Parts: structure tokens; sequence; C-alpha cells
């Protein structure tokens, strides 16, 4: 079996390789790539995802959101007040502000050291979640916005027809901004490119152990584990990598930088953080081997996790007997 002990693997596509997206995937999981639930993908030096990033501050963040955290440094919940829309240069103005800004540090190792010791003591702002795209129309190699769509894999694997779309998300952050320990919608893959900015520190388990987590997570938060069985669907809980390692939750860390691209496998389950003031931009996607996990994934019906429009058919078609009670919290 390839790479048995699930670590984070790092590819470098030449120019020719980064033709076929599907077929590049399906080369990375050859080489076991999804069994540590993250990769990174490093474009050709040929390759650009747009010419420059100029007026991108002209971008609205309708609803940024202070994260605002509860517990220890190790174990705590974040929960999102929203604030008052702002462009994406008053964001940035904001990011660098000295109430905001990265401190001084000696190298990424003591920046995540200061990040979990210091974390819940500060509530940055984040721009999540914004529909939209920076690649260039004509960029025609792992276009974010010009992937083939979920719904159509479906569809060629399955014969379903099913209503929906797939567009791609912005997200815009600074020191701190935080994204809590989840797998995607549906546990799909998903697709981030890091535009411009400063780095994004990941954390992932493999998902041959994500019940490891999850068993861990009931514990740590039991009442929010009785108030429904699939709780970190909220996407609000986060557990360090020293309380991981005391708990012997296998794990891997790894930092993105501007210009990288990171894929997250099926029931990968992730977690982490930002350098400071950054732009990246994700797509869920899917292949037939996501279509088991799809069928298997574990739902919030407390009626918390956001459900996206599409995510109906998905339920509907993979998880019928589901779908009633599911529908039941979305509505
Ligand atoms: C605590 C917890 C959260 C989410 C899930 C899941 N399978 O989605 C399971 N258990
Ligand atoms: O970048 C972020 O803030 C969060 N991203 C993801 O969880 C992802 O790409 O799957
Ligand atoms: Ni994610
Ligand atoms: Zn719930």
């Amino acid at each position: 079996a390839q790479n048995p002990n699930c670590n984070i693997m790092i590819f470098h596509p030449t120019k020719e390789e980064f033709n076929d997206f599907d077929k590049y995937i399906a080369y990375m999981e050859s080489q076991g790539a999804h069994r540590a639930g993250l990769a990174k993908i490093i474009p050709p030096k040929e390759w650009k995802a747009r010419e420059t990033y100029d007026n991108i501050s002209e971008i609205l963040i309708a609803t940024p959101l202070q994260q605002v955290a509860s517990g220890r440094a190790g174990v705590f919940t974040q929960y999102h007040k929203k604030k008052k829309a702002m462009t994406v240069g008053e964001y940035r103005h904001l990011a660098n502000s000295k109430k905001y800004q990265t401190p001084p540090h000696q190298n990424f190792e003591d920046l995540e050291r200061k990040y979990w010791k210091n974390r819940i003591y500060n509530s940055p702002i984040y721009g999540a979640d914004i529909s939209g795209s920076l690649f260039d129309e004509n960029t025609k190699q792992w276009n974010l916005g010009h992937l083939g769509t979920i719904q159509d894999l479906l569809e060629k694997e399955c014969g379903v027809v099913i209503e929906g779309v797939n567009t791609p998300y912005l997200y815009f952050g600074m020191w701190k901004t935080t994204f809590a320990w989840h797998t995607e919608d549906m546990d799909l893959y998903s697709i981030n490119y890091l535009h411009l900015g400063e780095p994004k520190t990941w954390y992932v388990v493999p998902p041959e152990h994500g019940q490891r987590l999850e068993r861990l997570a009931r514990e740590l938060f039991p009442g929010s584990s009785r108030g429904c069985g699939a709780f970190l669907r909220h996407k609000v809980a986060l557990i360090s990598p020293t309380v991981l390692k005391e708990n012997g939750i296998p794990f891997n860390r790894i930092t993105q930088e501007a210009g990288e691209f990171m894929v997250t496998f099926p029931y990968g389950y992730h977690a982490g953080f930002n350098h400071g003031f950054n732009c990246a931009e994700a797509i869920n996607f899917a292949t037939p081997r996501w279509i088991d996990y799809g069928k298997m994934a574990s739902q919030c019906s407390c009626g918390e996790a956001r459900v996206t429009f599409s995510m109906d058919a998905f339920v509907r078609i993979l998880q019928p007997e589901r779908y009633d009670l599911w529908k039941r919290g979305q509505d």
C-alpha cells in the first residue's frame, strides 16, 4: 500500500501534467496522497492564476466575521460575530494595523507557538465564504471556477439528474484567523488556492483515523456532543497539536504559501490558521472515489450547520433514509 504512514505529500506537476485536472488527482491517489487527508500541489513555474492582483481592494466583504474564542488555549470553540461590511482595501488596512498585525517572530514554528499560546485572547476578523473567483478567465489549467461540477460527476457515475450548482468561494484572512476542525459537506474533496499574502498553516487527520478525532471531540466538548451527534459539522471547535499528541490522535501539519494549491480528501478532518493578511479561493469537488464517502457522510440534524441549496440533492439521492429528518433540520 502506498503512503502507509499517511504523510502529507507534495507534488510538482509539469505544465504538461497540469492540463488534465481529473487525471492528476487520480495520479496523486495512485501514490497514496489521499491517505494523509491533505496534499500540496506546487504549480509549474510557467503557470499563473492571473496577471496581477491590482484593484482586489474593490471586492466587498458583506459580512466580516469576528472570531470570538471560549475555553482554554488548546481546547476552545469560536463563535462568529457579524460585523458591518467593509471592502478588501479596508480589511487589509485593518489586518495591518497594530491591533491585528502579525507579531515579530523568528520563523513559522515560532509563529505557530505564538498562535496556540495566544489565539484565544484575541478576536481576529475573517472574510469567509464570499462567492466569487480571482482566476483570470484565460487561465485554462486548474482554474477553480472552471472545474467539472459535483452534479455532473454524480450524473456521470450514477446516471442521476439533479438541480444545483457548485461555485468557488473567496476567503480573506488576517493573523490568527482560524478554520475549525471539519470535513467538507458530504465529505467532499476541497481544493484551495492561496492567491496572495501571508501563509496558511494546516492540520489534518488521516481519513482512516477520522473517528478517533470525533471520539476525542466528544470527550472535550461534551455538551456539544449531547446536542448533536455530528457537531463538528458546526465548524466551531479547535483542538491544538499538543492536545492531539497528548491523546494519541494521528495528524500532520504543513504550511501553504502564496501560489500553492492544497487538496483535502474525502473525510480528511482539517483545521488551521492564517499568518497575516491573505486571500484564498476554494471549492468542493468530487471524483468517482468520493461517491462511497458521500453515501456514508454523517449529518448535522440539530439545525446548526449551514445547508447549501445544492447539498439537498446530494442527501436526497445518496442518503434517502436520512433525507426527511435532515431537511427537517434545514427548514
Ligand atoms: C462529533 C462528530 C462530528 C461530526 C461527525 C461526522 N461524521 O460528520 C461525527 N462526529
Ligand atoms: O481557507 C479556509 O479558511 C478554510 N478552507 C478550507 O477548509 C478548505 O479549503 O477546505
Ligand atoms: Ni475545508
Ligand atoms: Zn448539529
